[PDB]
């Protein structure tokens, strides 16, 4: 874990966080999901000019075998490898992510 894990905030808080117009696109947080409990979540910032700025909200499963992912086929030993793959490249989501989310 480290900076970006921010644990049992909800998505509206992530939300409100992450929506900060000073954020660039791809600013992110790791949380607990409040709805999938069990799962993460890895909430990150993204823009178009048709929407403006706005979340997306990724679950992150874990295994019982340990390891954790987004989609099955890529599957890290933890979300500190997840997060630092995800931040080399996009691979699947909307933007590599790029800066831990403030405050």
């Amino acid at each position: 874990a480290e900076e970006w894990y921010f644990g049992k905030i909800t998505r509206r808080e992530s939300e409100r966080l992450l929506l900060n117009p000073e954020n660039p696109r791809g600013t992110f947080l790791v949380r607990e999901s409040e709805t999938t409990k069990g799962a993460y979540c890895l909430s990150v910032s993204d823009f178009d000019n048709a929407k403006g700025l706005n979340v997306k909200h990724y679950k992150i499963r874990k295994l019982d075998s340990g390891g954790f992912y987004i989609t099955s086929r890529t599957q890290f030993s933890s979300l500190q490898q997840l997060v630092a793959y995800y931040s080399k490249h996009a691979d699947g989501l909307c933007h590599r992510l790029t800066n831990v989310c403030p405050t």
